[PDB]
Formats: structure tokens, C-alpha cells, sequence
């Protein structure tokens, strides 16, 4: 995590969700539907945040960016 | 985080997703569509995992359980 590690989850209306997905695929690892994660610099986090704000309707959509010190441990069920 | 703090994201087929949602609402905080988080004991994590395994089809569905030391910092866009 050069500066930090993020996990991003999003709940975006159907008219906008697939543009958010395509943008985040250019910056982070796709985990499953509407979940991305990866290491970022502080400047890259600012650019991700600014890109998301341009694509979402802030009265309708919700993006949660968890900010972590390094890649978190996880357990996968299924898959 | 009595023992640990979890963030759970899930990608479950339509026939099963709403039973997974209802189960996790009994154990964790609902963040947005298909995302839950909260503090758990080790025994409670085992019971959550066992409950999820009973409700999902492990050939189709995917649940990712991030295991964290405490409640993570996060930034919300929108909402």
C-alpha cells in the first residue's frame, strides 16, 4: 500500500452504474459485483474520488471507500 | 472489535440473495446493497460463516469477508 489500500463498494442507479464500473476497472482490482480494491497513492485516491464524483448523482448514489493501511486479510465463501 | 471487525460483501443468485440479506441483518450493520459490517467475537464469526454456508450455493455465489483489527476509516461519496 504505497500510501494506502482501499476497498470501494458502491450502490449506484442503473443509468450510471456501468460507467462507474468501467472507471474503477481502470484503477482498481474488481472483486465482485460493485466491489473494487487495491493499493493507491494519496494523489491517485484523490483522482479516483474526483472521477467518481463526476459520474454519480450525489442525491441518489452512494460510494463507500474504506481506507486501510495495507491489503486486508479476507476469507472467501463459495467461488 | 471485541475479537475482530468484519466487512462482508456478497454476490448471490437471485433465488438466494434475500435470505442472505435477512440473515446478515440479524448479526451486522447494513451499509448498502450487499454490504454489511460490524464487530464480532471469533465464535460469532464462526456462526456467521456457518449460517452463510447453509444459505448459499458454493458453486455459484461468492461471499468475501474482510477481517480487520478494528472499525476501518471510510469516506462516503453521495448519500
Amino acid at each position: 500500500a504505497m500510501d494506502m489500500y482501499v476497498v470501494i463498494v458502491y450502490d449506484v442507479a442503473v443509468e450510471r452504474v456501468n460507467r462507474v464500473k468501467k472507471f474503477l476497472r481502470r484503477h482498481l482490482h474488481w472483486v465482485q459485483n460493485s466491489v473494487f480494491e487495491g493499493e493507491v497513492t494519496l494523489a491517485e485516491f484523490e483522482r479516483i474520488k474526483a472521477g467518481l464524483l463526476d459520474l454519480i448523482d450525489e442525491d441518489e448514489d452512494s460510494v463507500v471507500i474504506y481506507k486501510l493501511r495495507s491489503m486486508p486479510k479476507r476469507e472467501v465463501l463459495g467461488m
